[PDB]
């Protein structure tokens, strides 16, 4: 019943929830370990807003993008781009969602704990510096596995437009410190791995970002 | 857009499992469910005419066949009410139903959309074939829920899913499917060996008392 | 104990014998998905067939498809055993009442009928299709070209049937345009196979 | 060479490294699952010493524990009790460790990074209280690890020895507010749930905690 | 302690692969890399035997057969130097003989301790014996290597790997097993359908020039 | 093409063909990794045997144990067969300096010699333990109790070798004083191969 026992055991259930399930991948990854690298890529982010001079909020920092797809072990969400899932949808679907990470808070933690728990598992993206750093991490991961997978030669169309998307999106945070040393720094160490050269990447990104 | 595309998505339903999240012993894929669901309609099709009742059988496996292909798009909760509400299914219901009229406009030829459209709405209704799909569908869950069961799975979660699929195969009781179920099929289940060491046998009395 | 519960059990042990044993593969096909994927495939050829104005029975069409490999739970005399398998397994397992109808269910299915036509071609699309996935993954393995190659060709052997006349004018050629397989041998096979 | 990008793609090699390979177990955990893990445990501890009165540094939380296994990417490390490796041979591996870590980040991380680096991946254990939630998370996560194997039906004895030192482990930092909420609130769950009456666990948390 | 115990964990040893972290196509256990080098190495038998030279053949298995066993409770760097310089690898290698030492005592009983102790020594010394050991264990790191770069795994170490291997088997090439395996195996390896896309040929060239 | 190149890249190949394949398992086993255990016990009972007082010829029981299952990659008319492709991949892949050796090497190793002995007893001690590990992790098919107990009756068809001696003696109790064995048949069971 009620317990903290219970939410640490629901830890592991997450590493038994894989994402975009379906097409072929060479490497599938967790939920869990989506939420480990993500939460990385958020610290890394982190570092360089504090050398640009801005001031972070280490722990807003932290729990957005360690918590931000808990939820997932309930009700999953659509990582690949809009296809047969409208806006209208999507938001039916968020709703859903949040009325599902209530009644577990409710039915699963004790009520001491029921406030910091109905705050780590809202959600994180916004406006804020640390919102942003989470929108940013959450597709630099995805980016990751897209392109991983390109690299290793899946066939699959679908991961190109996953790449296409994630990068477009990460460009719409390009007034950030951490995006701009991401387009500088980053992204040409990624079009540079050899045989990119001969997929549609580098002209993609070019149109995406120019 | 090509029935090629069409014929590779049936393969990501391997890929697709049933439940994720808890530890399951053993996993089962969309595809398989959708296998042993069809299997299992048919041998109620079979009883259905034994007991001379007139069966559509192009309407009773192509409900049973295709029922879960949406989950390639969308996931189906298939544990019983615990944070989804009955409100909140129907909300999810009609995301799928969305889902796979855009899919079929999509991804199959004009030529064959109609067919496709009928083949992927909603199977579950109250014609003969769609009320052996309902009971096909709760016995695959009742079975998978009783491995688990079987084999001690440590999460109570198995034995609710056990519960309410008993429990909805019992509202279909004047069927001579479920009759036959319950008189022959039941009792073997609970014949198996060292299920008297879970509480499956007092569960199911309950469960028949209750209903 | 003879009933129908050991018959559901069985269901779930087809899940744990896989296609192409003992070779090297990115992705694994139980027998169970196999017999989803050809009732499917079936269950689309049947539409064709349709609309090319012949009659389909649509109950032989599934029960021919969905029952085809169930017999693989037990293994020309690897024939003899199989049936003699799916015989005992009848006698003992199944009862009285439904025997006659499980014999005519688990029997050999591929006939000279329209749809026993239609299983035959279904089971050499699904292999078609695994060998291709393979391949496109690039699996280096050779005997997927091969499997490919005996898969297309028993195809074209039933290029009579509207079901394989849609299938080269339209599904194979699809198959063809994906990436990469320009860099393979399917191209040239391809040709060989359906014209030569 | 080095860059980011290869820390970026580093982050999923960590899913392939599992750990205490060998023995059968129901369910295998990557140490980038552990990770993650670990520093949700981490992150609950932090709310319990919060609640007790405690001022918290979240940053030295959330970066000592995301980031105190990383090392593992280049060298293996014991999670089973003291067997065939002393305290001498421990030693020599924590000392081979902490140059191979040196040398990753020479040879990867760029200059201006180096330094956070250095600090990140750094040993986070020592008495500070940020660095006990870390002993104390890392050794719960051992905890439920091997609970849940033991509560699966693994027939190896090897379990109830690891849950045992984890447990004697936690025993020794009694003093935390969160230890005590885990001995008072969170353990007795886990000895509640069913068929444990039947294990030597019951009986074995008596001798450790008594 | 006793037998029984050593003969589970024999199975533990498909539980531990090699180089774990870098994605590869197909990994390999410590039990199939074992099995492969006692090929390996019993090839290279045939080989030394063809020339005249007298192999002890128990020596040749029990090295080949052996020497990965420790993997059982301490890891082993199998890539080439990139954070573990020479010394670092030889703290690890005093670690494994006392963790070997320390096993052997614990577990194994009292009369087979003696055999057990010399059967799970370091294996490659000076003698033929042992030398075939050390060619037959980079053979199969050539050939993992080799498969993944052929499969074109984006990862430079295994061409790192491969270039490693090759140098130290051509340390070797005085005897008579690696040179047939340079006239006759390698040239096979580099005849692959699809290798002249790789880097394969030319490094292999440079390898040689070096060598 | 001819060479022991293809000889090596077919000792990957072992690693992906399964034992007991068909079978619900929580453990997989390839045929590499069975010759690997095979060969480690083989190994033992030698000491064993030398221990005792015989003569072993290492050589003999090395090679025996090593490549007993490498004809798995290929497949009592089933004998027939897999005799038959072995003899022509010698021919066509072994250079024929060593196609004698290779010969000998691939034949059948369970003969009345010693090391024929230790090779069969051998293969089912690794038997015995597969089947008795997925009893122990609950797995519930009774094929592997019956499994179990056609390795252990052959097993003590060797009764008169001091292998099997320390076995029974040594081993096989410490099997049976494992956690849980007595909620299952295997201790009636051993008792009743061991004795009646
Ligand atoms: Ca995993
Ligand atoms: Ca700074
Ligand atoms: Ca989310
Ligand atoms: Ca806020
Ligand atoms: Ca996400
Ligand atoms: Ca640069
Ligand atoms: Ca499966
Ligand atoms: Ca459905
Ligand atoms: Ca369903
Ligand atoms: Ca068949
Ligand atoms: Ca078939
Ligand atoms: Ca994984
Ligand atoms: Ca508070
Ligand atoms: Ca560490
Ligand atoms: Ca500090
Ligand atoms: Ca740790
Ligand atoms: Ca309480
Ligand atoms: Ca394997
Ligand atoms: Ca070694
Ligand atoms: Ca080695
Ligand atoms: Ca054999
Ligand atoms: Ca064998």
């Amino acid at each position: 019943g009620m317990g903290i026992h219970q939410y640490f055991q629901s830890l592991s259930d997450l590493e038994n929830i894989y994402r975009c399930p379906g097409k072929f991948k060479y490497q599938e990854h967790s939920v869990a370990e989506h939420s480990y690298k993500v939460t990385s890529i958020a610290q890394f982010f982190g570092a360089v807003e504090e050398d640009a001079g801005n001031e972070v909020n280490w722990r807003a920092l932290y729990e957005k993008a360690l918590n931000h797809d808990y939820s997932e072990l309930f009700i999953g969400d659509i990582k690949t781009p809009v296809k047969y899932a409208t806006t209208e949808l999507r938001e039916m679907l968020s709703e859903v969602e949040e009325s599902m990470t209530k009644n577990f808070i409710s039915r699963e933690i004790p009520a001491t704990f029921q406030p910091i728990y109905r705050h780590l598992l809202k959600e994180g993206k916004d406006s804020t510096l640390e919102g942003k750093i989470l929108a940013i991490s959450d597709k630099v991961d995805l980016l990751y596995e897209s392109f991983g997978e390109i690299q290793k030669g899946n066939p699959e169309n679908i991961f190109v437009e996953i790449y296409s998307e994630a990068l477009a999106t990460i460009y719409e945070y390009r007034e950030m410190a951490s995006v701009k040393y991401f387009l500088k720094e980053i992204l040409p160490d990624m079009l540079a791995e050899k045989g990119i050269e001969k997929t549609e990447l580098p002209q993609l990104t070019t149109e995406i970002t120019t």
